[PDB]
C-alpha cells in the first residue's frame, strides 16, 4: 500500500515537525519557532545576536572572494539580486519571510522553518509544493569554513540564490513530484540524486567547471576544495549517482558533474520513470 504524502501545500504541518550553555538555549529557541510554525504563518522575524551576524559575516565576506570563480552563472546571476531586495549583507542576517516572499515572485518557491533533519521523503515531498524547509540557527562561532549541520547559513547563500532560477526551481519540484508517495527505495535513490546535485552538483560551463551545490556554496574550505583537483569527479548520471554513499561532517569522497540544470532534469526525468 501507498504510504501517507502530502496532496496540498499545507499538508505539511503533519510531515515538517520530524527529528556550551547559551548556544543550546538558542538553538532550543530556534527549535521552538519551527514547531510551531503552520502554513499560511509569516516565518517568525528573528532578532541575531552580534556573534551569529559576526559569524554569518565572517562567511559571507569570504564566500563572496570564491564565488565569482568558483559558482555558476546562475548563482552569480540571482546573487545581487537577493542583496538588492533581501538585506544580503556582511552586517545583517536576512530574514526568512522576506526571501520567501523574494522566492514566490520569482519562481513561486517558499520557505518553511524547519528545527532540523526532516526524513528525505518528508523534506522531497515539500519540494513537490516548492516548499524549502530551511533552518533558521546560525553555526557555532567556533568552525565558520565548515559545518555538519545544516544552518541558516546554508540555506540562505547556499539554496535560495539558485531556488530563484526557474530551470533550477523545476528542476527541484520534480525531484520533490517524482517522491511523492514513491517506495522507500525509490525516496531513498531520489534523495542520493538530489544530495549529488542540489547539495553537492558541478556542473560545466563554457568547458569550466562550476559549482551549483548548496552544501558547497555556503562551505568556504569544501567550496575551495572542489575546483582544487585533487577531488574526484564524474559525470552525472542518475542510475549510477543513487548507488553513491552521502557523507556527513565530511567533505565528499566524489563529486558529480552535470551538463547543465535542464540536462539534470532530462536524465532524472528519465531515471524516475525505472523506479
Ligand atoms: C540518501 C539521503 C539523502 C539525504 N539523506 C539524509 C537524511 C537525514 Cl534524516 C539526515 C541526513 C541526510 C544526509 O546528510 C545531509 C547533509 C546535508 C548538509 C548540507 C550542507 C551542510 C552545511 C555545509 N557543510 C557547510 O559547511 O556550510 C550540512 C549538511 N544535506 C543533506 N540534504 N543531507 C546524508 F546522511 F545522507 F548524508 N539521506
Ligand atoms: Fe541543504
Amino acid at each position: 500500500s501507498v504510504p501517507w504524502f502530502p496532496k496540498k501545500i499545507s499538508d505539511l504541518d503533519h510531515c515538517a515537525n520530524r527529528v556550551d550553555n547559551v548556544y543550546r538555549k538558542r538553538r532550543k529557541y530556534f527549535a521552538d519557532l519551527a514547531m510551531n510554525y503552520k502554513h499560511g504563518d509569516p516565518i517568525p522575524k528573528v532578532e541575531f545576536t552580534e556573534e551569529e551576524i559576526k559569524t554569518w559575516g565572517t562567511v559571507f565576506q569570504e564566500l563572496n572572494k570564491l564565488y565569482p570563480t568558483h559558482a555558476c552563472r546562475e548563482y552569480l546571476k540571482n546573487l545581487p539580486l537577493l542583496s538588492k531586495y533581501c538585506g544580503y549583507r556582511e552586517d545583517n542576517i536576512p530574514q526568512l519571510e522576506d526571501v520567501s516572499n523574494f522566492l514566490k515572485e520569482r519562481t513561486g518557491f517558499s520557505i518553511r522553518p524547519v528545527a532540523g533533519y526532516l526524513s528525505p521523503r518528508d523534506f522531497l515531498s515539500g519540494l513537490a509544493f516548492r516548499v524549502f524547509h530551511c533552518t533558521q540557527y546560525v553555526r557555532h562561532s567556533s568552525d565558520p569554513f565548515y559545518t555538519p549541520e545544516p544552518d541558516t547559513c546554508h540555506e540562505l547563500l547556499g539554496h535560495v540564490p539558485l531556488l530563484a532560477e526557474p530551470s533550477f526551481a523545476q528542476f527541484s519540484q520534480e525531484i520533490g513530484l517524482a517522491s511523492l508517495g514513491a517506495s522507500e527505495e525509490a525516496v531513498q535513490k531520489l534523495a542520493t540524486c538530489y544530495f549529488f546535485t542540489v547539495e553537492f552538483g558541478l556542473c560545466k560551463q563554457d568547458g569550466q567547471l562550476r559549482v551549483f551545490g548548496a552544501g558547497l556554496l555556503s562551505s568556504i574550505s569544501e567550496l575551495k576544495h572542489a575546483l582544487s583537483g585533487h577531488a574526484k569527479v564524474k559525470p552525472f548520471d542518475p542510475k549510477i549517482t543513487c548507488k553513491q554513499e552521502c557523507l556527513i561532517t565530511t567533505f565528499q569522497d566524489v563529486y558529480f558533474v552535470s551538463e547543465s540544470f535542464e540536462d539534470a532534469k532530462e536524465k532524472m526525468r528519465e531515471f524516475t520513470k525505472t523506479i
